[PDB]
């Protein structure tokens, strides 16, 4: 069974704008995620503090960098608070209608779309490497869940039976054709040590 949602007009708009204006800097992508996944590391971490019993789902904080050349896919992993299914549904958790208003107001008065995550719409940074975004999500408070959009105004939320996660968050970029150099460990090596060299978590970059 798979839900199909329309995504609110402004979000659609941002989503339109992401794929759509010329931007080179496209690499801004990968410190929106990880700097997501530390939030949501964060928010655990800081729960655990007064019931410990909300680490029972796993007790390792810490992100993972998974690209596959053959997939054409880069998956970011982390074991954070994770989302509801409600969440999921509302914007991801993000404040997407007035962020997008905030951000292209901004846009308008010289900001350019790499400060895009201090609107709290990071996340939608995804669709400048990808043509399609799956996100694996686990709450302690609810079911896995995959929400799931190729832009084009909406996406879909369907239970997901596939490898239980435990607790956490799983970003999948199926990647355009023509930013495979994504998939490189060099590559990927320089924008973590770029821009995300000081995150609180341990980032590991598999390998093939
Ligand atoms: C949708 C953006 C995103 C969201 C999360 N995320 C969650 O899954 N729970 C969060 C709680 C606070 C902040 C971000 C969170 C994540 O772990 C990774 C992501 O890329």
């Amino acid at each position: 069974e798979v839900e199909t949602f329309a995504f609110q007009a402004e979000i659609a708009q941002l989503m339109s704008l992401i794929i759509n204006t010329f931007y080179s800097n496209k690499e801004i992508f990968l410190r929106e995620l990880i700097s997501n996944s530390s939030d949501a590391l964060d928010k655990i971490r800081y729960e655990s503090l007064t019931d410990p019993s909300k680490l029972d789902s796993g007790k390792e904080l810490h992100i993972n960098l998974i690209p596959n050349k053959q997939d054409r896919t880069l998956t970011i992993v982390d074991t954070g608070i994770g989302m509801t299914k409600a969440d999921l549904i509302n914007n991801l958790g993000t404040i997407a209608k007035s962020g997008t208003k905030a951000f292209m107001e901004a846009l308008q008065a010289g900001a350019d779309i790499s400060m895009i995550g201090q609107f709290g719409v990071g996340f939608y940074s995804a669709y400048l490497v990808a043509e399609k975004v799956t996100v694996i999500t686990k709450h302690n408070d609810d079911e896995q869940y995959a929400w799931e959009s190729s832009a084009g105004g909406s996406f879909t939320v369907r239970t997901d039976t596939g490898e239980p996660m435990g607790r956490g968050t799983k970003v999948i970029l199926h990647l355009k054709e023509d930013q495979t150099e994504y998939l490189e460990e060099r590559r990927i090596k320089e924008i973590v040590k770029k821009h995300s060299q000081f995150i609180g978590y341990p980032i590991t970059l598999f390998v093939e």
